[PDB]
This record gives C-alpha cells, sequence and structure tokens, in this order.
RNA sequence: UGAACACUUUAAACGUUGGGUAAUAUUCGGAGGAUCGGUCAAAUGAGAAUAUUCCGGAUGGAAAGCCGAAGGCGAAAGCACCAACAUCAGAGUCACUA
C-alpha cells in the first residue's frame, strides 16, 4: 500500500500538475504577450 | 459548451405616442333623364320623390392595395402604413470566464 502511494500517486499527480501547468504557462504567455501588446496598441490607436 | 463587454452587420422582432394614405359607404348642393344591381341563366329592390354614375365638400375608422419573393425575423402562435420613444434579439471579428 505504502509502495503504490508514494511510488505511484504521488508522481502521477506531479505529472499531471506539470502538464497543466506547463500548458497553463502557454496559457499565460499568450495573455501576456500577444494579448498586451495587442490591447494596448488596439486601445491607444482607438484613443488617438 | 454556456454567458456579459468593445466593434462589423441585420429587419414584417416587441409595446407605446404623434402624423399619413390608393380606397371605402353615408351625405350637402349642381350635370343628366331611365337604367342599374347581378349572374351558366333567371328573382326581391334603387327609381317617376332622380338610380349606375359624375362634379366638388363633409363624415369617420377598417386595412396597409404595389413593394414582396421556393425573402427575412422569430421559441411557437405569429409578425407587412410610416416617423420617433423604447426594450431586445440574432450572426461575424476581437478579447474575458474556466
Amino acid at each position: 500500500a505504502r509502495m503504490a502511494e508514494l511510488l505511484r500517486e504521488k508522481r502521477v499527480a506531479t505529472l499531471v500538475e506539470q502538464v497543466r501547468k506547463a500548458e497553463l504557462e502557454h496559457k499565460l504567455a499568450q495573455v501576456q504577450l500577444q494579448r498586451a501588446v495587442r490591447r494596448q496598441e488596439e486601445l491607444h490607436r482607438r484613443e488617438e
């Protein structure tokens, strides 16, 4: 039971956290970079 | 997926308020003196007091005649005078939400 838990559960869960967090860092690099410069240029040109 | 924002685009979507109309029968005076109505066809009547009509006037509300279409909007029934109030809705782009 301890072999199953510490040698499966925490590392398979760890795979799930780091995979969705690499995905979240992908989505967050998107929403910072392309979104932020696009919308500040749009708001800049719309107020001009 | 579902929903709110910023743009692009949509009309017979929805209720209220003001105004209009080809057209409608009734009526006030005038033209005109026996036809009109109507149907496969025939039959009460309008009419010898003036009928269809025609002139021009009033009335008052129906319905929106063409547009307009195997076109649109709608959840469906449905929705076809504008103008404005007005509350939406639906589609596309670009972003939020996880």
